[PDB]
């Protein structure tokens, strides 16, 4: 179900039995959410955008439920403003820019 | 047209008679450029991003073919890594996203 770009995209997600909010991303390659807890274990990456870069843990077959589309990617948590959902997942849930 | 996300959703864009690529990005909310010359004069800013803030320069009324489409906004110019397009001109042409 289609959304425009008058709005922050924002969707619900379901990560590890938690409910947050997050802004579907289509310029961002990977897709990292704020600090919380994860089950599992993590190394560490280096993400960057502007401003610079900041220094995550990244999970690997983390299951996300978007709306009520499963998907399961990696995740990068951390020192995100804000949580975003980016193109790994986006493609899961077969997301598409037409205009 | 389409764009499927399994790639950078790059596209065309011609500003003040240069010709750039830049990213679709549906979670930025405005656009911001590389160092370019456009026409003078200009407010000065800080948005934010992941790793920090940067400083840029708000030209407003700069008229943008992006794709082949066309629009007219500001347009932030500063030392971005990669060029983003944003809501605010994603609007403009009538992006959708779209799942
Ligand atoms: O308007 C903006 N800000 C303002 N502040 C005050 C008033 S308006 C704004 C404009 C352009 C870029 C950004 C920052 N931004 C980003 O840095 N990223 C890194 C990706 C890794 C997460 C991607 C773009 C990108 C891609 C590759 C290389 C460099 C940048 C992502 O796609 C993009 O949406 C956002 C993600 C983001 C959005 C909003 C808040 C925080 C973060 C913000």
């Amino acid at each position: 179900p289609q959304v425009t770009l008058w709005q922050r995209p924002l969707v619900t997600i379901k990560i590890g039995g938690q409910l947050k909010e997050a802004l579907l991303d289509t310029g961002a390659d990977d897709t990292v959410l704020e600090e919380m807890s994860l089950p599992g274990r993590w190394k560490p990456k280096m993400i960057g955008g502007i401003g610079g870069f900041i220094k995550v843990r990244q999970y690997d077959q983390i299951l996300i439920e978007i709306c009520g589309h499963k998907a399961i990617g990696t995740v990068l948590v951390g020192p995100t403003p804000v949580n975003i959902i980016g193109r790994n997942l986006l493609t899961q849930i077969g997301a598409t820019l037409n205009f």
